[PDB]
């Protein structure tokens, strides 16, 4: 198994930049509305503690610079929704895919497309750690690239980059602005919670070595899902919600393992450990595939 | 530090149906002609030892249907070229890259686009192994998905997909339709030689490692590069060539580790292993980030 991106073409007809004065990040420009970071209007003095509504009185609409490439975009409106800022242009980008906006839940991945002065420079698969945090590839410039699923025609935005934090991890909003996480978009001083492992993509790879006949681990027993989330704490497991039983569905269908036999097996590896055995050619347990991304490659 | 591949719309407004009989795969279609493996032409019974000379002689283009989306592309001529079909249609790709053909060595790196129904599926990083295989995620009509790297404007195309061992690797051609490898467009259990580590790319990697702050398997020893090869060779890793070192220089310079200090914290870990500690994340060591491709990431 490894980690596969959507194709980004897509997203790569939809990536613009913005600048205010000197500072220059990435937009995303979907009909006619450029969405990016409101920290474009930011100053290197204003970073520390902006006071956003107060520096965006202060702008009118042909203090914005966005560009397509080298062509210059008018903007026509601006506004602003929570931490993302929306720039009305005068022309509808035709390489609109179709597209709606989505708020994820940690444990699912995404593809980012990482940009810089709207120029992409690579695609990568992401997933939401616990914290609401990434392990993403950003650097300075960075701010404004998206994160995204495509699902047949239509492409879905989940994230929109803002920042890292003193660990080199990173945090974002989704499209309508609103932070993953207890994250603000201030220079401050800003820590993740301790990071989890994901235990319903610990399950998915546990599904995916049964597809594969790698099922030494299965038991004899199973759990409420109670009792298996207590014991998962006591492992720095997150617990199980009712959505990760629902979305491990296809995957115990599949394979006729109850979800909540896998959780005995799981209990057992985590209270008895792999005793030098290995799953899938590994003696580490993975957690940054879904159980979509293992249906998305095992069966295609 | 994360494997990221080259933004795929260039490559997937190439992408491209082919269909003979039963068979379907993908084309790459670029100004008026599409790219295909061959064995689209083969029937059940032809995959065994096909002559496929005569096989395609006793094709008309009538045989060959091209859909780009919804739109039937009407095939006006087909050559083949090595193990590749060279289908001519009488419409150009108005999405056409700037491109070139490029055969590329073992040890470099290249993005695929996997690709079904002439419909792009995904895209991730691979590398040439030096046994010419490549350790990829392809399932059945993944055939003529392609390879690429891009720099600035230019797609240097260098591998189209034809098949899958039983070992669970992959094999195919450049773009002029030779096989990397000794492997043979016929349905036959082959093997490939043995493989072995790209040394270049592990030591490229741990600077990776160093860079992101993780340097526990650092040490104060040095070596020559006779020695460090001497032990690479009996680990099945691959020979460091003085163009190595130079290669990696950069990387030396960033961190003030020398080349031939890290060919020494290199050794160690081959002789002791990693003794439960990760790299990176790893259990293993990596060997499929070049030089190039971690620069490019820092
Ligand atoms: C594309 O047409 C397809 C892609 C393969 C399918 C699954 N994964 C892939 O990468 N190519 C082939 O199926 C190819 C066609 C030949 C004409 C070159 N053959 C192939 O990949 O065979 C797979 C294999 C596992 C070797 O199956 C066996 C065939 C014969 C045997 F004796 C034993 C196994």
């Amino acid at each position: 198994f490894r980690k596969m991106a959507f194709p980004s073409g897509k997203v790569e007809g939809c990536m613009v930049q913005v600048t205010c004065g000197t500072t220059t990040l990435n937009g995303l420009w979907l009909d006619d509305v450029v969405y990016c970071p409101r920290h474009v209007i930011c100053t290197s003095e204003d970073m520390l503690n902006p006071n956003y509504e107060d520096l965006l009185i202060r702008k009118s609409n042909h203090n914005f610079l966005v560009q397509a490439g080298n062509v210059q975009l008018r903007v026509i409106g601006h506004s602003m929704q929570n931490c993302v800022l929306k720039l009305k242009v005068d022309t509808a980008n035709p390489k609109t895919p179709k597209y709606k906006f989505v708020r994820i839940q940690p444990g699912q991945t995404f593809s980012v497309l990482a940009c810089y002065n709207g120029s992409p420079s690579g695609v990568y698969q992401c997933a939401m750690r616990p914290n609401f945090t990434i392990k993403g590839s950003f650097l300075n410039g960075s701010c404004g690239s998206v994160g995204f699923n495509i699902d047949y025609d239509c492409v879905s935005f989940c994230y929109m980059h803002h920042m890292e934090l003193p660990t080199g991890v990173h945090a974002g909003t989704d499209l309508e602005g609103n932070f993953y996480g207890p994250f603000v978009d201030r220079q401050t001083a800003q820590a993740a919670g301790t990071d989890t492992t994901i235990t319903v993509n610990v399950l998915a790879w546990l599904y995916a070595a049964v597809i594969n006949g790698d099922r030494w681990f299965l038991n004899r027993f199973t759990t409420t899902l109670n009792d298996f989330n207590l014991v998962a704490m006591k492992y720095n497991y997150e617990p199980l919600t009712q959505d990760h039983v629902d979305i491990l569905g296809p995957l115990s269908a599949q394979t006729g393992i109850a979800v909540l036999d896998m959780c005995a097996s799981l209990k057992e590896l985590l209270q008895n450990g792999m005793n030098g055995r290995t799953i899938l050619g590994s003696a580490l347990l993975e957690d940054e595939f879904t159980p979509f991304d293992v249906v998305r490659q095992c069966s295609g």
